[PDB]
C-alpha cells in the first residue's frame, strides 16, 4: 500500500502470480526488465530461465510452496534480445486452508551490474591463488 511507491522507485517489476493455472499479471517495469515495452507483451501471460539456474529456481519455488520456506532467489533469465540478465526474484505465496497455495505476489530487480563485478572479483581471487 505505501508499497508501490517501494517496488516503483527501486526500478523493480511486481508480479502476481496464481499457481494451479500459471497465469501471471506484470507490471509495466516488469515487462521492460524482460526486455520488453509495455505493447510487446499482454498484462498476462500463461520459458527463459538460464539452463543453469533452472533447477535450483523450480526447487525453491517448491520450497516456498510447500514448505513455506523463502522465497528470494537470484538467477538469469533470457531477455527480449535473447541476452542474458541477473535478477533478483522475491515472492510471498497464499495458501487457503488446505495448504495449497491460491496466489503468489512478488518483484524482481535487475542485478546484472552487481553479478557482474562479484564474478569479475571472484576471477580475480582465483587467479592470485594460482599465481
Amino acid at each position: 500500500e505505501r508499497f508501490q511507491l517501494a517496488v516503483s522507485g527501486a526500478s523493480a517489476g511486481l508480479w502476481d502470480w496464481n499457481p494451479k493455472t500459471g497465469a501471471m499479471y506484470l507490471s509495466p517495469h516488469f515487462k521492460k526488465i524482460m526486455g520488453y515495452e509495455d505493447h510487446e507483451l499482454p498484462d498476462e501471460i500463461t520459458e527463459s530461465i538460464h539452463p543453469d539456474d533452472r533447477a535450483r529456481v523450480l526447487a525453491a519455488l517448491k520450497a516456498h510452496l510447500e514448505h513455506r520456506d523463502t522465497y528470494d532467489v537470484e538467477y538469469r533469465v533470457r531477455t527480449r534480445s535473447g541476452d542474458f540478465r541477473w535478477i533478483q526474484s522475491r515472492g510471498q505465496a497464499l495458501w487457503n486452508s488446505a495448504g495449497e497455495p491460491y496466489r503468489m505476489v512478488g518483484w524482481i530487480m535487475d542485478v546484472t551490474d552487481r553479478k557482474r563485478d562479484e564474478d569479475a572479483l571472484r576471477v580475480s581471487r582465483e587467479e592470485l591463488r594460482r599465481l
